[PDB]
């Protein structure tokens, strides 16, 4: 559970938004990328696991699994590259969810900066220190300490 | 201390190297970019406070300091800015260890990436990685969870 991570692609302006939450908390990453090619998702988890300890990646979809860019991140990294089918189905209503969540918080900043890719980490901001009363970051914080003690 | 960064450019290749470095723990977020402007400065800061609970950056120097973009992206993230006067000493060999040790590190991965950017967050994520037994990844959540609770 500490470890798992879900990728996640959403698009906006034409471009695409390459996003990986992770499972038990809700906290997330995020950048824009102008197409999501297997060296843009391999180079996307190579940042990710440098910053948090990725054990397991559930890939977006089929072309990042079969990627041999991406399985070469993951090599690298020390990461399990796995499918991301919704074996249970509440899966993809969360996905969906954080989706128009993300998309809402980009609109409401859209106008404080010229460029989406400001807009996205400005959301990536208000996601991740948002309380549900914990936020994502702390709840992310909190598993895993919990899981090096 | 859970809270306070420390901003530290170095070069390499013709381009400069970005690190934010959590005072406490040594752990490092990284980038790659053409050169050391407002702009991306404050990107940068943008992007490392919607990741970790950022309370204050000591500035890497006076142009940073000064930057009214800089200032407009610590505002927008509820970051104190602050100079980064070495008034303890050891702070300035802290931080040139900490350059030839990334520097180090990127020459023995080099030849694994075509790209420099590549390289570095190879390098960011062995740093982490590495048990000094802790790594800094380790010590940095300890820090936070510890704080939080
Ligand atoms: C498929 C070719 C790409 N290479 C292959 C390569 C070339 C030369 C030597 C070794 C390798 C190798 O396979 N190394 C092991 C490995 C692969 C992934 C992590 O470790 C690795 C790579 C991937 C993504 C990137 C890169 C680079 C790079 O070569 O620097 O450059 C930045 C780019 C930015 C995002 C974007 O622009 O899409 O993402
Ligand atoms: C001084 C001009 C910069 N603007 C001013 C602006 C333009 C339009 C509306 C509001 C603002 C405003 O002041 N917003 C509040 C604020 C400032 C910093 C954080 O929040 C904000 C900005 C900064 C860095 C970036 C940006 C952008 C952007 O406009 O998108 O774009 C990506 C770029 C990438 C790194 C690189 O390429 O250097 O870094
Ligand atoms: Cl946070
Ligand atoms: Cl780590």
């Amino acid at each position: 559970s500490p470890g798992i991570w879900q990728l996640d692609c959403t698009h906006l302006e034409g471009k695409v938004i390459l996003v990986a939450v992770h499972v038990a908390s809700g906290y997330i990453e995020a950048e824009v990328i102008p197409a999501e090619t297997g060296q843009e998702t391999a180079y996307f988890l190579l940042k990710l696991a440098g910053r948090w300890p990725v054990k397991t990646v559930h890939t977006d979809n089929g072309s990042n699994f079969t990627s041999t860019t991406v399985k070469a991140a993951c090599w690298w990294a020390g990461i399990k590259q796995e499918d991301g089918i919704p074996y249970n189905p509440q899966s993809q209503g969360v996905i969906e969810s954080m989706n128009k969540e993300l998309k809402k918080i980009i609109g409401q900043v859209r106008d404080q900066a010229e460029h989406l890719k400001t807009a996205v980490q400005m959301a990536v901001f208000i996601h991740n220190h948002k309380r549900k009363g914990y936020s994502a970051g702390e709840r992310i914080v909190d598993i895993i300490a919990t899981d090096i003690q």
